[PDB]
């Protein structure tokens, strides 16, 4: 018994057209991301947007990420890089703090030798001329230069650790940043494909119930 | 009147250059000692400030943002050295990387900038077009007022082109809001970037007060060392004869506030 036709390109084109933009950066946003949580050497986009290069917009926002990825990666590369060449540095200070501690070692055995004749000496009856208590501070100073090596030593080892430390921070402070750049792009990347599928839905109006007849 | 030469620091004397009835000249030297502690002692300062050096040039270039690294002449002149040449390496090295580092994230920031410029392009563009769209929609709502006051159409759709109209404003206001979030991006990174650099600056400007001070403590220690290395080798105050040898102390030790000899001028 009958029906009735009751409803509501011309201008939601214009609207989805907007909306599909501001989507296509979200999805370019989020394969960079992507592939920063991870460790990938190389962005791959989203077949949205693999579909449709030709668009310039599009290929300027692919451009732009893949661009921005490639500082991005550059940049905590030169970073980490040169948190450990820092780190050579210091093995290499604490090489040449070793080689002397090495080298008063052997100057604090022999004023203790010359200390034990010394000693011997006068447990057969002859005292030396020589003062002994010179050689008691000799060996006295030897010993405490020895422990200022030692100090040296103990805060470059401490230094290296720390660094490592920062290191480990600095990766830790890259991926929680990632990861949460990453979830908000992620939230406009739905809110983006909900208010799309409404427009769409617009457009779909222009219509009729039957085509023909 | 006369004056007696003591011994000045306490090790082994390796040889002697003197014996009685023997003249002086104002200088000359009487005696040697081995050196091989000291020596060591002025090796070891040397090295260590060879090091602080290095660093150092590092540091200036990276506050003068110098392009290249350019090292004192005093490396220059020991760069044979394998342990000095290690160094520049690495500081060359730890140089190339972090001017890198420093290049690569503000390329990183100005891209991220340029997109934020091309996502308000767009924006604005949208913008643009939904003003003509409020202006379309506002004088075709005056002819409905027109044909309603004739009594042609009813009010009732009249009304209609109005929520049309108060939907595409209410949607700019969605847009400008976007954009002026936006905008407020492009301030917040651009002071990202300068709140870094400055940040930079201050650890180089720190770090590098740091090598000074220790470029100080190296420098005038080695000036000491120096002073000893140089006093290991003993020299007669007055010009003339020797007098008082202990004949054979000739590589044995010694200590300080001991006299073995005394000088001659008649």
């Amino acid at each position: 018994n009958r029906k009735t036709v009751q409803a509501p390109q011309v201008q939601a084109q214009a609207q989805v057209d907007s909306l599909r933009d501001q989507y296509y950066t979200t999805l370019a946003t989020e394969g960079r991301l992507l592939a920063e949580r991870d460790g990938l050497s190389i962005v791959t986009f989203s077949p949205i947007l693999d579909a449709v290069k030709d668009k310039p917009r599009v290929a300027e926002i692919i451009a732009l990420q893949t661009q921005l990825f490639a500082s991005r990666r550059q940049a905590l590369q030169s970073e980490i890089d040169g948190y450990k060449q820092s780190m050579d540095g210091i093995r290499f200070q604490l090489k040449g703090l070793q080689d002397s501690r090495g080298n008063k070692q052997i100057q604090l055995s022999s004023l203790r030798e010359q200390m034990n004749s010394m000693k011997q000496l006068a447990a057969d009856g002859y005292l030396p001329r020589n003062r002994y208590l010179e050689v008691q501070r000799q060996f006295a100073e030897v010993n405490s230069s020895i422990d200022e090596t030692v100090g040296r030593i103990g805060q470059l080892q401490k230094q290296l650790l720390e660094s490592q430390q920062r290191i480990d921070q600095r990766f830790a402070d890259y991926q929680r940043e990632v990861r949460t750049q990453l979830a908000q792009t992620q939230m406009d990347a739905s809110e983006f494909r909900n208010k799309l599928q409404m427009a769409d839905f617009d457009l779909g109006n222009t219509i009729t119930s039957p085509v023909d007849g």
